[PDB]
């Protein structure tokens, strides 16, 4: 009832906006995604996902791909590592536990929730720049395309979302950490020392404040982070420079052992990303001038060190579909407020254990 003769106008098509899309459409919902990206062929660059039951698993029950994800998805164990090389912990999945949250490759992930969708449920090539409020409709302007109109806006795009005025004034706010990742593609031929040391699992170590995280086969590829506090002189690397990348990393890790060196020494290419958080804190803002609301990292933004990011996102689109479709509240407002209130518990929860756990991984002592 709340939306019958409306559409809902989707920002973003991460996997918190498809999941989204998907929950509503399933009920009727006339719904599109408006997504930057060019076409659905483009890669997604980073690790894998792991789906939570109780929150990303129960998302994709509710949309029916629940097994589609148990296919594509691969229970890992996890090694912990000194830095020079010995296995100090050996960890791996028991078969009763292989649901819990088995790793899925971001690719994999969205081509499911994309297949899900009916056809031209996103527009691809569609960058949102700004959004006006008329008297019923939301007008969307994008760049360099026709505009659209929506009855009610859910922006979904990310943690550098610049169209949230309408929801919040918060800013985002660098936590003084940093994060370099890489692929290698044919790990057990070009990082063969440190994919045997993985021997399939993940692997994690720590030394003197510079942490290093990688899985071994992320459909293939080993994908491999190093986070430290960001030095105080920065950012002078050039991370289009790979000898300048490669110079800084080999001082920072100069004392590790030679495995984990050649990981750094043979990679092509690196992806430097400041941490980020979004932080929840006072109210958003109230009697907005039409429906509006926000899902995911655009919401919560959260540094990623208690694994919490998408599986919050994913129950922002669990609960706001369910209010928008269950026939309880009186109005779209009132849907979105009741979302609000819930997604403010548990998303300051992830918050705090997320920005815990920085505090305490970056302390020069630690050890997992
Ligand atoms: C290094 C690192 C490591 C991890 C993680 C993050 C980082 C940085 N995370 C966090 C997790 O990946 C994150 O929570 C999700 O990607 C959030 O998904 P969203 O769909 O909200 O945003 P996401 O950023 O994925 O999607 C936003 C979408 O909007 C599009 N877009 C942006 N601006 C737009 C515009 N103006 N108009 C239209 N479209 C626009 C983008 O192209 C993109 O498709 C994580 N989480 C987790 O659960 N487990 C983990 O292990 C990790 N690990
Ligand atoms: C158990 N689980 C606890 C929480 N996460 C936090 C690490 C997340 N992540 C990361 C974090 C900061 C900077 C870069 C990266 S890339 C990366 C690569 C592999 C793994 C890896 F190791 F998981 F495969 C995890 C990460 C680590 C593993």
């Amino acid at each position: 009832n709340l939306l019958s003769d409306k559409n809902v106008a989707i920002i973003g098509g991460g996997p918190v906006g498809l999941t989204m899309a998907k929950l509503l459409q399933q009920n009727g919902i006339d719904v599109s995604v408006y997504e930057r990206d060019n076409d659905r062929e483009a890669r997604i660059f980073g690790g894998t996902l792991d789906l939570h039951k109780g929150s990303g698993q129960e998302a994709m029950k509710k949309a029916g791909l629940l097994q589609t994800y148990y296919d594509l998805a691969l229970p890992m164990g996890v090694n912990i590592a000194d830095e020079k090389g010995n296995i100090l912990s050996t960890k791996n999945v028991k078969p009763e536990n292989r649901f819990d949250n088995p790793e899925i490759n971001r690719n994999d992930l969205r081509a499911i929730l994309l297949n899900s969708l009916e056809n031209d449920t996103v527009i691809w090539d569609r960058k949102l720049v700004m959004l006006e409020p008329g008297k019923k409709k939301w007008t969307l302007t994008f760049e360099n395309k026709p505009s659209e109109t929506a009855d009610l806006v859910i922006i979904a795009n990310g943690g550098m979302s610049k169209v949230r005025k309408f929801v919040t004034d918060t800013e985002v706010e660098e936590t003084g950490t940093f994060n370099i990742q890489a692929d290698i593609h044919h790990p057990e031929v070009n990082c063969p020392g440190f994919f045997q040391l993985c021997n399939g699992n993940r692997l994690m170590a720590a030394h003197q404040g510079n942490l290093l995280f990688a899985n071994p086969n992320n459909n293939g590829a080993l994908h491999f982070g190093i986070s430290f506090k960001t030095p105080d002189e920065w950012t002078q690397v050039d991370f289009q420079n790979r000898n300048s990348v490669v110079d800084f990393l080999l001082k920072e890790f100069s004392d590790w052992d030679e495995r984990y060196k050649e990981l750094i020494r043979v990679t092509s290419s690196f992806v430097g990303l400041a941490t980020r958080i979004f932080p929840l804190g006072k109210s958003w803002k109230s009697k907005r001038p039409l429906p509006i609301t926000m899902i995911g990292d655009a919401a919560h933004l959260m540094p990623p060190f208690a694994g919490q990011g998408v599986n919050s996102g994913l129950m922002d689109a669990l609960i706001l579909s369910d209010n928008l479709t269950n026939g309880k509240f009186n109005s779209i407002e009132e849907a979105i407020e009741n979302y609000e209130q819930q997604m403010f518990i548990y998303g300051k929860e992830a918050q705090e254990e997320s920005t815990q756990n920085e505090i305490e991984m970056f302390k020069p002592d630690f050890t997992f």
